[PDB]
């Protein structure tokens, strides 16, 4: 049906191919402290691309935008059509790069019109935010040297060509040239330091002891702006909120106990957050959460610990690790753009990516963890430790049927760990580890224990398939004895040899305990073909590190 869509925009108007791209993406995102900051920043990025797109839509129509496909785009439904949209709207699913069919004469003004609208809105927000941080100097907070940072920050490169998949190729590399040619938290002047202030005097002024620049102020305000433009806010506020979803711990906790813990936490103070389900925090600190010079009863603390600890002996210890899942398509730069072909095929692909990202990835994540972003062939999610692998694979299969292949970094991490770093490492797994294998179609799973230890393992998607249905998974104590032993041998390498090492080790860990040993060796061998590695030592290392991680009793209690 999208042929008769293009015939219009191609015939009805004197047609010129316009292209949008907002430049600060991976930076703006990684500069975030708490999970909310990461959602807020990525979501806004989408907001911008929406206001960029809004202009195209307003002046013309939706079918004039090739990429992304605007059918089912939750922002538009909610915002442009005033549809009564549900929690869909919390997920950011518009990417930066875009492609529209524009009328030759508008091409010039549409460029400046997009530029203004972004600035206008960001400014519009900075203000609204300025008011909010006052609610919870303030005249000269809107100096036209701070206004600058806001307008100057996000760069929106816009380019066009008249009327071939070659024109598309010429539009991209022409476009990808204007890009580069066009403290707080982050290399940007703080909203007070840039004029004349001491760093001691600076920190004192700011609401949480950390001084913010204008951009990061917009980050903080956005979650309340959204709550009052749409209805709702992120379901899992903290990283800890998603960490406590491991084997329904929180839900189980919020029945047997929960009311009594709330009660217990009322009579210590008014902590009316999630950290407090951990015994550790009640001993470890609380000082920080004391925003007032009031008194804290100590028996209440001592016997909040006792309550929780006894809770833990009847329920299990509370989960303290969570997953960062980042995903990205392979060999698809030139597919999204259309060089590898505009015919309706380029729309078809756009619709395929739109559909996957909006519906299929959400149906996979599905209140079982936080889907921050799905731009077509790329995903950010915070997951519980026991959903990471399961979600990743599920999503991979789906992107299968809807481009072709897709890699992934998963970073399991202790909750108390700096996000900026965690987010950085997860990215690195995906880009520097995963995407650098020959047949780049791989899971790069990493585990960083609070110890400082950092196990990584690079794996084919087929491995998780084989491993579920594996006899080997069925037993993993015996496992603790097995895996550690193997990993020890392959710390350097078994001088005995790799094959004979596994035999002796499978052998070591009455009618059926011959066929069983013989089955495991087979699987263990089968599995290695799916570990990405350049020799059996690397492959063995790789599998038994995947084994090591999946089974770790501190991460998976
Ligand atoms: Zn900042």
């Amino acid at each position: 049906w999208t042929h008769l869509d293009l015939t219009s925009a191609l015939s009805v108007k004197d047609p010129t191919l316009l292209r949008i791209k907002i430049v600060p993406v991976q930076p703006f995102i990684a500069n975030s402290r708490k999970q909310l900051d990461l959602w807020a920043s990525s979501h806004l990025l989408s907001m911008l691309m929406y206001k960029a797109l809004e202009v195209i839509v307003d002046k013309f129509g939706p079918e004039h935008v090739i990429y992304p496909s605007l059918r089912d785009q939750p922002f538009f439904l909610k915002f442009y059509l005033g549809e009564n949209i549900g929690d869909e709207i919390l997920v950011a699913n518009l990417p930066n790069k875009a492609l529209a069919i524009v009328s030759g004469k508008e091409a010039e003004k549409i460029e400046e019109e997009i530029k203004k609208r972004i600035r206008d809105f960001l400014l519009q927000l900075y203000r609204e935010a300025v008011d909010w941080a006052v609610e919870n100097e303030k005249d000269s907070m809107l100096k036209e040297a701070y206004l600058k940072i806001v307008r100057e920050y996000f760069t929106v490169s816009i380019t066009w060509v008249s009327l071939y998949p070659l024109l598309v190729k010429i539009l991209d590399s022409l476009g990808e040239r204007k890009v580069t040619e066009e403290w707080k938290c982050c290399g940007e002047n703080l909203a007070i330091f840039g004029d004349m202030y001491d760093h001691d005097n600076l920190k004192s002024l700011w609401l949480d002891e950390e001084p913010l620049c204008p951009m990061c102020l917009i980050k903080r305000y956005y979650p309340v702006w959204i709550r009052s433009k749409t209805g709702q806010k992120i379901r899992f506020e903290s990283v800890v909120d998603v960490a406590l979803l491991y084997k329904n711990w929180r839900k189980i906790f919020d029945e047997k106990y929960g009311k009594d813990l709330v009660s217990k936490a009322r009579e210590v103070s008014e902590d009316f957050d999630s950290d407090l389900y951990y015994s550790s925090t009640w001993e470890s600190g609380l000082s920080k959460k004391l925003k007032n010079k009031k008194e804290i009863d100590e028996e209440k603390v001592k016997e909040v610990v006792d309550f929780l600890n006894a809770a833990y002996k009847e329920i299990g210890n509370p989960p303290k690790y969570y997953a960062i899942l980042v995903m990205d398509g392979d060999d698809m730069g030139k597919v999204i753009s259309g060089e590898v072909l505009t015919p309706q095929v380029h729309v078809a692909i756009s619709q395929a990516l739109a559909n996957f990202s909006i519906r299929e990835v959400r149906s996979v994540v599905k209140d079982e963890g936080l889907l921050i972003y799905a731009g077509g062939d790329d995903v950010l999610a915070i997951l519980p430790v026991d959903k990471a692998l399961e979600v990743a694979y599920k999503i991979r299969k789906e992107f299968g049927k809807s481009g072709w292949k897709l890699s992934a970094g998963i970073l399991i991490v202790h909750y108390k760990h700096p996000l900026y770093d965690a987010l950085e490492k997860a990215r690195d797994l995906l880009n520097n580890k995963a995407k650098n294998v020959p047949g780049k179609d791989t899971l790069a799973i990493g585990l960083l224990k609070r110890s400082g230890s950092y196990y990584i393992s690079l794996v084919g998607w087929e491995l998780i398939r084989v491993f579920y249905n594996s006899e080997l998974r069925k037993k993993l104590g015996v496992g603790k004895r097995f895996i550690y032993h193997v990993l020890r041998e392959v710390d350097t390498w078994p001088k005995v040899g790799i094959d004979e090492m596994l035999k002796f080790e499978v052998i070591r860990h009455k009618e059926e305990t011959k066929e069983l040993r013989e089955k495991i060796y087979g699987e263990i061998k089968d599995l290695l073909e799916h570990v990405r590695g350049n020799n059996e030592v690397e492959k063995v290392r790789g599998l038994f590190t995947f084994l090591k991680i999946i089974t770790d009793a501190e991460v998976f209690p």
